[PDB]
């Protein structure tokens, strides 16, 4: 579950959440269910905490989410210490992403949210996948840390 397919469509799940668009096709997984949850209120947390610089910018293309994507995670992740926290931070970030393309975007593309989830999986696949497999993945680390007990 560390590799790029699984991920993709963890990334693809949770922008079709933010956009209100879930996939009729079979239903996002245990693993995408309970990561909308924890990423959805880091997002609003973030959207609150961030507001004077998401102010500051307006997201006119893919270009420009990827250049405020990657302020964002390289500082989040500089310290080189990797946890679950910050991999739902990519998530929560990504679908604040969306949320200012879907208003500025200058050219609109109902395959922008495709887009924006390739290079999120990207970036936790180069970034965290190591450290993902190690920590028991999707099914084994993340849904057993935050799953209800
Ligand atoms: C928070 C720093 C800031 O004001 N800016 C404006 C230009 C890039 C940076 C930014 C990073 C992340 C989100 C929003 C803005």
């Amino acid at each position: 579950d560390c590799e790029f397919g699984y991920i993709y469509r963890l990334a693809q799940d949770y922008l079709q959440c933010v956009l209100q668009i879930p996939q009729p096709g079979s239903g996002p997984s245990k693993t995408s269910r309970v990561l909308q949850n924890v990423a959805f209120s880091v997002q609003k947390e973030v959207e609150k905490n961030l507001k004077s610089c998401l102010d500051n910018v307006n997201v006119v293309s893919v270009d420009t989410a990827r250049t405020l994507f990657n302020q964002v995670m390289e500082k989040e992740f500089e310290d080189g210490i990797i946890n679950w926290g910050r991999i739902v931070t990519i998530f929560a970030f990504e679908g604040i992403l969306i949320k200012k393309l879907l208003r500025q975007q200058i050219a609109p593309d109902v395959d922008t949210y495709k887009e924006i989830s390739y290079f999120v999986a990207e970036f936790i696949m180069n970034n965290t996948g190591e450290w993902i497999r190690q920590n028991g993945g999707w099914e084994n680390g993340f849904v057993k840390k935050f799953e209800p007990k």
